[PDB]
């Protein structure tokens, strides 16, 4: 069964998540909206989605993006998306700051862990508003709807659908976020021991929490189907840091906060 320590660890996680996650994005506003190596900088074709705003008043605005052609007109969705990253990243920074195990680390190590994990916890805070029947991320009054339902050739997508299929609980979707924020192997971490011991506690609690609350055959090898997911999320996260730095190197759009995160 679960111990008192584990129960208190999940409760601090769940608490921090409640307090710092706006699942309806009420406080997301005043954000922008669409009015050589380039070769590759057509990295934007992979992250292309149609966007929908409802008002409230009953209105609907819908944006359908263009087609890679000529050159520009594809950046037409780099300012708003950056606004969304910034809204997200701040929720993720508040999440970390309000966990005692995190506030206890030295400042320089908090900054290391945030820069390693911000993406990963976003993409997780995002799987839970993902709708895999319609392929869309329901962000409150905002929708980002995916434009062959077999092009999960896109890592990110192939990872959103897989994750979704697991039907994790809020306690899961939370512990996976601890496990990923506390990675000892992140550039610039000093207290590599403490952090490794912390991760190790978060894992064993996830594993107990599953063997305690999921006896069904569908849930077998789950804890591991989950750990491998995280290992994968680390890779997608590298591939996109890189992709994102390319776009930025030729068409600067990162907010200050994203500059801090990526050390620009
Ligand atoms: C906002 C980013 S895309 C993005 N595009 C850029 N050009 C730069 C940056 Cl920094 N981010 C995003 C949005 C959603 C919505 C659902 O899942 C998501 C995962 N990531």
């Amino acid at each position: 069964g679960l111990t008192e320590e584990q129960r208190m660890m999940i409760r601090e996680l769940m608490d921090a998540q409640m307090k710092t996650f706006d699942t309806t994005f009420s406080h997301f506003k005043n954000f922008r909206l669409p009015g050589k190596w380039s070769q590759v900088r057509k990295d934007l074709c992979s992250l292309k989605v149609s966007l929908q705003l409802r008002g409230e008043d009953g209105s609907v605005w819908n944006y359908k993006p263009p087609a890679d052609s000529g050159g520009k007109e594809i950046f037409s969705l780099l300012p708003h998306m950056a606004d969304m990253s910034t809204y997200m990243f701040k929720g993720i920074i508040s999440f970390a700051k309000v966990i005692s195990y995190f506030r206890d680390l030295p400042i320089e190590d908090q900054i290391s862990l945030l820069k390693g994990a911000a993406f990963e916890l976003c993409q997780l805070r995002f799987n839970t508003v993902f709708n895999a029947e319609t392929g869309t991320w329901e962000c409150g009054r905002l929708s980002y709807c995916l434009e062959f339902q077999q092009l999960l050739l896109e890592p990110m997508l192939k990872f959103h659908y897989m994750l979704k299929k697991l039907q994790l609980h809020e306690e899961e979707y939370v512990l996976m976020q601890a496990i990923s924020l506390f990675s000892p192997d992140r550039p610039g971490v000093l207290q590599h021991r403490v952090v490794d011991q912390l991760q190790e506690q978060f894992a064993i609690t996830l594993k107990s929490y599953i063997e305690c609350n999921r006896p069904q055959p569908a849930h077998r090898f789950l804890f591991l189907k989950i750990m491998a997911m995280l290992t994968e999320l680390r890779s997608i996260n590298a591939q996109h840091t890189q992709r994102l730095l390319r776009i930025q190197d030729i068409h600067p759009f990162a907010t200050p906060l994203m500059q801090e995160l990526f050390g620009i």
